[PDB]
Protein backbone atom coordinates (compact mmCIF):
# COMPACT_ATOMS: atom_id res chain seq x y z
CA UNK A 1 0.00 0.00 0.00
CA UNK A 2 1.19 3.53 -0.18
CA UNK A 3 2.40 5.69 2.10
CA UNK A 4 3.87 9.27 2.09
CA UNK A 5 6.93 8.10 4.35
CA UNK A 6 8.19 5.51 2.13
CA UNK A 7 9.41 4.89 -0.84
CA UNK A 8 6.41 3.11 -3.33
CA UNK A 9 7.59 1.30 -6.61
CA UNK A 10 5.64 2.45 -9.40
CA UNK A 11 2.69 0.12 -9.27
CA UNK A 12 2.01 1.94 -5.85
CA UNK A 13 2.78 4.99 -7.48
CA UNK A 14 0.35 4.18 -10.20
CA UNK A 15 -2.44 3.02 -8.39
CA UNK A 16 -1.89 6.34 -5.95
CA UNK A 17 -2.12 8.78 -9.29
CA UNK A 18 -5.61 7.20 -10.23
CA UNK A 19 -6.45 6.82 -6.34
CA UNK A 20 -6.01 10.69 -5.54
CA UNK A 21 -7.42 12.22 -8.73
CA UNK A 22 -10.34 10.03 -7.80
CA UNK A 23 -10.16 11.57 -4.43
CA UNK A 24 -9.89 15.09 -5.75
CA UNK A 25 -12.22 15.49 -8.61
CA UNK A 26 -12.10 19.42 -8.47
CA UNK A 27 -8.61 20.16 -7.43
CA UNK A 28 -6.61 16.99 -9.34
CA UNK A 29 -7.10 15.71 -12.93
CA UNK A 30 -4.81 13.05 -14.77
CA UNK A 31 -3.74 12.55 -18.02
CA UNK A 32 -0.53 10.34 -19.70
CA UNK A 33 1.70 13.09 -21.73
CA UNK A 34 3.68 9.50 -23.31
CA UNK A 35 4.79 6.34 -22.36
CA UNK A 36 8.39 5.12 -21.93
CA UNK A 37 10.51 2.52 -23.80
CA UNK A 38 8.93 -0.28 -21.74
CA UNK A 39 6.19 1.11 -22.32
CA UNK A 40 5.00 2.27 -19.03
CA UNK A 41 2.26 5.49 -18.76
CA UNK A 42 3.77 8.72 -17.90
CA UNK A 43 1.32 9.97 -15.71
CA UNK A 44 1.30 13.99 -15.29
CA UNK A 45 -0.83 15.58 -12.29
CA UNK A 46 -2.93 19.10 -13.09
CA UNK A 47 -3.14 20.47 -9.82
CA UNK A 48 -5.21 23.90 -8.88
CA UNK A 49 -8.82 24.86 -9.05
CA UNK A 50 -9.94 24.82 -12.40
CA UNK A 51 -10.38 28.13 -14.23
CA UNK A 52 -10.07 30.69 -17.68
CA UNK A 53 -6.70 30.96 -18.80
CA UNK A 54 -4.97 30.53 -15.67
CA UNK A 55 -0.98 30.93 -15.51
CA UNK A 56 0.98 27.13 -14.31
CA UNK A 57 4.14 25.97 -12.80
CA UNK A 58 5.66 22.79 -14.21
CA UNK A 59 7.40 20.36 -11.65
CA UNK A 60 9.05 17.09 -12.21
CA UNK A 61 10.19 14.30 -10.18
CA UNK A 62 11.99 11.18 -11.00
CA UNK A 63 14.40 12.13 -13.78
CA UNK A 64 17.18 9.69 -12.60
CA UNK A 65 16.22 6.30 -11.40
CA UNK A 66 18.38 6.25 -8.26
CA UNK A 67 16.96 9.82 -7.00
CA UNK A 68 14.34 8.38 -4.49
CA UNK A 69 14.06 11.04 -2.20
CA UNK A 70 12.84 13.09 -5.81
CA UNK A 71 10.05 11.04 -6.61
CA UNK A 72 8.41 10.65 -2.77
CA UNK A 73 8.63 14.70 -2.83
CA UNK A 74 6.03 14.97 -5.85
CA UNK A 75 4.12 12.62 -3.82
CA UNK A 76 4.39 14.23 -0.49
CA UNK A 77 3.26 18.05 -2.69
CA UNK A 78 -0.04 16.25 -3.83
CA UNK A 79 -0.85 15.60 -0.52
CA UNK A 80 -0.32 18.63 0.63
CA UNK A 81 -1.78 20.69 -1.77
CA UNK A 82 -5.02 18.88 -1.13
CA UNK A 83 -5.05 18.96 2.63
CA UNK A 84 -4.12 22.24 3.10
CA UNK A 85 -6.37 23.72 0.19
CA UNK A 86 -8.83 26.14 1.86
CA UNK A 87 -7.26 26.06 5.38
CA UNK A 88 -3.82 27.63 4.45
CA UNK A 89 -4.08 30.73 3.21
CA UNK A 90 -1.41 30.90 0.74
CA UNK A 91 -1.63 27.02 -1.05
CA UNK A 92 -5.42 28.37 -1.15
CA UNK A 93 -4.27 31.59 -3.28
CA UNK A 94 -1.55 29.65 -5.20
CA UNK A 95 -4.00 26.80 -6.46
CA UNK A 96 -7.02 29.45 -6.51
CA UNK A 97 -4.30 31.17 -9.09
CA UNK A 98 -2.27 28.72 -10.94
CA UNK A 99 -2.09 25.18 -11.80
CA UNK A 100 0.37 22.68 -10.45
CA UNK A 101 1.52 20.37 -13.48
CA UNK A 102 3.51 17.27 -11.35
CA UNK A 103 5.23 14.69 -13.06
CA UNK A 104 5.29 12.17 -10.64
CA UNK A 105 7.75 10.19 -12.48
CA UNK A 106 9.71 10.95 -15.39
CA UNK A 107 12.11 7.82 -15.98
CA UNK A 108 9.73 4.90 -14.57
CA UNK A 109 11.60 1.72 -16.66
CA UNK A 110 15.03 3.07 -15.28
CA UNK A 111 13.00 3.64 -11.50
CA UNK A 112 11.41 -0.06 -12.01
CA UNK A 113 14.81 -1.17 -12.35
CA UNK A 114 16.36 0.28 -8.99
CA UNK A 115 13.71 -1.59 -7.17
CA UNK A 116 13.98 -4.79 -9.15
CA UNK A 117 17.67 -5.30 -10.21
CA UNK A 118 20.16 -2.18 -9.68
CA UNK A 119 19.15 0.22 -6.84
CA UNK A 120 22.01 2.61 -8.43
CA UNK A 121 20.92 2.77 -11.48
CA UNK A 122 20.47 6.20 -13.48
CA UNK A 123 19.42 5.99 -17.06
CA UNK A 124 16.74 4.98 -18.95
CA UNK A 125 16.03 1.58 -20.31
CA UNK A 126 16.23 1.85 -23.78
CA UNK A 127 18.14 -0.27 -26.60
CA UNK A 128 21.58 1.14 -28.10
CA UNK A 129 22.14 0.23 -31.79
CA UNK A 130 25.12 -1.82 -32.05
CA UNK A 131 26.00 -2.82 -28.26
CA UNK A 132 24.47 -4.45 -25.34
CA UNK A 133 24.74 -1.50 -22.91
CA UNK A 134 21.38 0.29 -21.57
CA UNK A 135 19.95 3.48 -21.46
CA UNK A 136 20.39 7.01 -22.11
CA UNK A 137 20.83 9.56 -19.02
CA UNK A 138 17.54 11.77 -19.46
CA UNK A 139 19.31 15.01 -18.27
CA UNK A 140 21.84 14.87 -21.17
CA UNK A 141 19.49 14.17 -23.78
CA UNK A 142 17.31 17.75 -24.01
CA UNK A 143 18.73 20.02 -27.22
CA UNK A 144 20.46 22.77 -25.28
CA UNK A 145 24.26 22.79 -26.24
CA UNK A 146 23.35 19.01 -26.90
CA UNK A 147 26.34 16.66 -25.87
CA UNK A 148 29.10 19.45 -26.32
CA UNK A 149 29.92 18.95 -22.51
CA UNK A 150 29.79 16.86 -19.21
CA UNK A 151 28.07 14.21 -21.54
CA UNK A 152 28.92 10.76 -23.08
CA UNK A 153 28.67 9.30 -26.60
CA UNK A 154 29.11 5.89 -25.74
CA UNK A 155 25.78 4.38 -24.65
CA UNK A 156 27.86 2.20 -21.67
CA UNK A 157 28.29 5.48 -19.75
CA UNK A 158 26.09 7.14 -16.87
CA UNK A 159 25.74 10.63 -18.94
CA UNK A 160 25.42 9.14 -22.29
CA UNK A 161 23.72 12.03 -24.07
CA UNK A 162 21.77 9.59 -26.75
CA UNK A 163 21.57 8.74 -30.25
CA UNK A 164 20.05 12.91 -30.88
CA UNK A 165 18.35 15.10 -28.84
CA UNK A 166 15.04 13.84 -27.40
CA UNK A 167 15.97 10.48 -28.45
CA UNK A 168 14.40 9.18 -25.50
CA UNK A 169 10.27 8.83 -25.82
CA UNK A 170 10.57 10.13 -22.11
CA UNK A 171 12.27 13.41 -22.75
CA UNK A 172 10.41 13.53 -26.24
CA UNK A 173 6.76 13.54 -24.33
CA UNK A 174 8.72 15.90 -21.32
CA UNK A 175 9.77 18.42 -24.49
CA UNK A 176 6.60 18.09 -26.80
CA UNK A 177 4.03 18.63 -23.77
CA UNK A 178 6.23 21.99 -22.34
CA UNK A 179 6.29 22.69 -26.26
CA UNK A 180 2.73 22.73 -26.24
CA UNK A 181 2.01 24.76 -22.85
CA UNK A 182 4.08 27.38 -23.64
CA UNK A 183 1.94 30.39 -22.93
CA UNK A 184 0.70 29.30 -20.08
CA UNK A 185 4.18 27.62 -17.67
CA UNK A 186 6.12 30.46 -16.06
CA UNK A 187 8.32 28.12 -13.92
CA UNK A 188 10.00 25.33 -14.51
CA UNK A 189 10.71 22.91 -11.23
CA UNK A 190 12.67 19.37 -11.92
CA UNK A 191 13.45 17.66 -8.62
CA UNK A 192 16.83 15.53 -8.31
CA UNK A 193 19.15 14.57 -5.05
CA UNK A 194 21.52 14.80 -4.00
CA UNK A 195 23.73 17.92 -2.77
CA UNK A 196 21.24 20.26 -1.05
CA UNK A 197 21.48 22.79 -3.77
CA UNK A 198 19.26 24.97 -5.89
CA UNK A 199 20.82 25.73 -9.51
CA UNK A 200 19.64 27.59 -12.11
CA UNK A 201 21.39 28.45 -15.82
CA UNK A 202 23.72 27.66 -17.82
CA UNK A 203 25.29 24.65 -17.51
CA UNK A 204 26.00 23.70 -20.94
CA UNK A 205 27.94 27.04 -21.01
CA UNK A 206 29.19 29.52 -18.55
CA UNK A 207 27.29 31.75 -19.86
CA UNK A 208 24.95 33.58 -17.36
CA UNK A 209 21.28 33.86 -18.17
CA UNK A 210 19.83 37.29 -18.77
CA UNK A 211 18.00 37.59 -15.63
CA UNK A 212 20.88 35.74 -13.27
CA UNK A 213 20.80 38.39 -10.93
CA UNK A 214 17.31 38.07 -9.90
CA UNK A 215 17.68 34.02 -10.34
CA UNK A 216 20.00 34.35 -7.96
CA UNK A 217 18.11 36.68 -5.41
CA UNK A 218 15.01 34.05 -5.80
CA UNK A 219 17.72 31.27 -4.90
CA UNK A 220 18.94 32.88 -1.98
CA UNK A 221 15.46 33.56 -0.62
CA UNK A 222 14.20 29.77 -1.23
CA UNK A 223 17.26 28.38 0.56
CA UNK A 224 17.11 30.65 3.44
CA UNK A 225 13.32 29.85 3.48
CA UNK A 226 14.11 25.95 3.84
CA UNK A 227 16.28 26.37 5.98
CA UNK A 228 14.28 27.80 8.94
CA UNK A 229 12.65 24.30 9.68
CA UNK A 230 15.65 22.26 10.71
CA UNK A 231 18.53 24.24 9.46
CA UNK A 232 19.52 22.35 6.00
CA UNK A 233 21.76 24.05 4.51
CA UNK A 234 21.69 24.78 0.93
CA UNK A 235 24.01 26.53 -1.53
CA UNK A 236 22.92 27.40 -5.05
CA UNK A 237 24.14 29.40 -8.62
CA UNK A 238 24.23 28.33 -11.73
CA UNK A 239 25.08 25.15 -12.79
CA UNK A 240 28.26 25.46 -14.54
CA UNK A 241 30.45 27.11 -12.10
CA UNK A 242 28.29 25.89 -8.74
CA UNK A 243 28.31 21.97 -9.27
CA UNK A 244 29.62 21.47 -12.51
CA UNK A 245 29.40 22.32 -16.54
CA UNK A 246 26.68 19.86 -18.61
CA UNK A 247 25.15 19.98 -21.37
CA UNK A 248 21.63 18.93 -22.64
CA UNK A 249 19.70 19.26 -19.04
CA UNK A 250 16.02 20.02 -19.12
CA UNK A 251 16.08 23.53 -16.94
CA UNK A 252 18.42 24.79 -19.16
CA UNK A 253 15.97 23.73 -22.49
CA UNK A 254 13.16 24.95 -20.46
CA UNK A 255 15.43 28.69 -20.12
CA UNK A 256 15.88 28.85 -23.68
CA UNK A 257 12.39 27.56 -24.61
CA UNK A 258 11.35 31.30 -22.70
CA UNK A 259 10.55 29.78 -18.83
CA UNK A 260 12.34 32.42 -16.67
CA UNK A 261 11.99 30.70 -13.63
CA UNK A 262 14.19 27.21 -14.47
CA UNK A 263 15.41 25.62 -11.48
CA UNK A 264 17.17 21.88 -10.35
CA UNK A 265 16.37 21.04 -6.92
CA UNK A 266 19.08 18.59 -5.20
CA UNK A 267 17.83 17.06 -2.14
CA UNK A 268 19.20 16.32 1.22
CA UNK A 269 21.92 14.85 1.60
CA UNK A 270 25.39 16.27 1.10
CA UNK A 271 26.72 12.48 0.85
CA UNK A 272 26.37 10.64 4.16
CA UNK A 273 23.89 8.49 2.41
CA UNK A 274 23.66 9.96 -0.74
CA UNK A 275 21.01 8.53 -3.06
CA UNK A 276 19.67 5.69 -0.44
CA UNK A 277 18.39 8.51 1.71
CA UNK A 278 17.03 6.96 4.88
CA UNK A 279 13.47 6.40 4.86
CA UNK A 280 13.02 8.24 8.15
CA UNK A 281 14.40 11.51 6.81
CA UNK A 282 11.40 11.34 3.30
CA UNK A 283 9.03 13.86 6.16
CA UNK A 284 11.88 16.49 7.33
CA UNK A 285 13.04 16.44 3.84
CA UNK A 286 9.92 17.03 2.06
CA UNK A 287 8.52 19.04 4.83
CA UNK A 288 11.50 21.66 4.32
CA UNK A 289 11.74 21.87 0.40
CA UNK A 290 7.70 22.70 0.17
CA UNK A 291 9.05 25.99 2.22
CA UNK A 292 11.28 26.61 -0.97
CA UNK A 293 9.21 25.88 -3.65
CA UNK A 294 6.21 27.60 -1.83
CA UNK A 295 8.87 30.86 -1.60
CA UNK A 296 9.59 30.52 -5.21
CA UNK A 297 5.35 29.92 -6.05
CA UNK A 298 4.59 33.17 -4.08
CA UNK A 299 7.44 35.16 -6.09
CA UNK A 300 6.35 33.81 -9.75
CA UNK A 301 2.86 34.72 -9.12
CA UNK A 302 3.60 38.32 -7.97
CA UNK A 303 5.80 38.33 -11.35
CA UNK A 304 3.22 37.21 -13.96
C1 LIG B 1 24.32 13.96 -7.03
C2 LIG B 1 23.54 14.77 -8.08
C3 LIG B 1 24.18 16.16 -8.26
C4 LIG B 1 23.47 13.98 -9.40
N1 LIG B 1 24.79 13.91 -10.03
C5 LIG B 1 25.34 12.78 -10.49
O1 LIG B 1 24.83 11.66 -10.32
O2 LIG B 1 26.58 12.94 -11.06
C6 LIG B 1 27.17 11.81 -11.73
C7 LIG B 1 28.05 12.07 -12.79
C8 LIG B 1 29.12 11.18 -13.09
C9 LIG B 1 30.04 11.48 -14.12
C10 LIG B 1 29.90 12.68 -14.87
C11 LIG B 1 28.84 13.58 -14.58
C12 LIG B 1 27.92 13.28 -13.55
P1 LIG B 1 22.25 14.63 -10.61
O3 LIG B 1 20.96 14.84 -9.93
O4 LIG B 1 22.28 13.69 -11.75
O5 LIG B 1 22.81 16.04 -11.11
C13 LIG B 1 22.16 16.64 -12.24
C14 LIG B 1 22.70 16.05 -13.55
O6 LIG B 1 23.93 15.81 -13.60
O7 LIG B 1 21.87 15.82 -14.45
C15 LIG B 1 22.26 18.18 -12.23
C16 LIG B 1 22.67 18.90 -11.07
C17 LIG B 1 22.71 20.32 -11.10
C18 LIG B 1 22.33 21.03 -12.27
C19 LIG B 1 21.93 20.31 -13.43
N2 LIG B 1 21.56 20.97 -14.56
C20 LIG B 1 22.05 20.67 -15.79
N3 LIG B 1 21.42 21.11 -16.88
N4 LIG B 1 23.18 19.96 -15.94
C21 LIG B 1 21.90 18.90 -13.39
ZN1 LIG C 1 19.55 13.65 -10.88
Amino acid sequence: GHSYEKYNNWETIEAWTKQVTSENPDLISRTAIGTTFLGNNIYLLKVGKPGPNKPAIFMDCGFHAREWISHAFCQWFVREAVLTYGYESHMTEFLNKLDFYVLPVLNIDGYIYTWTKNRMWRKTRSTNAGTTCIGTDPNRNFDAGWCTTGASTDPCDETYCGSAAESEKETKALADFIRNNLSSIKAYLTIHSYSQMILYPYSYDYKLPENNAELNNLAKAAVKELATLYGTKYTYGPGATTIYPAAGGSDDWAYDQGIKYSFTFELRDKGRYGFILPESQIQATCEETMLAIKYVTNYVLGHL
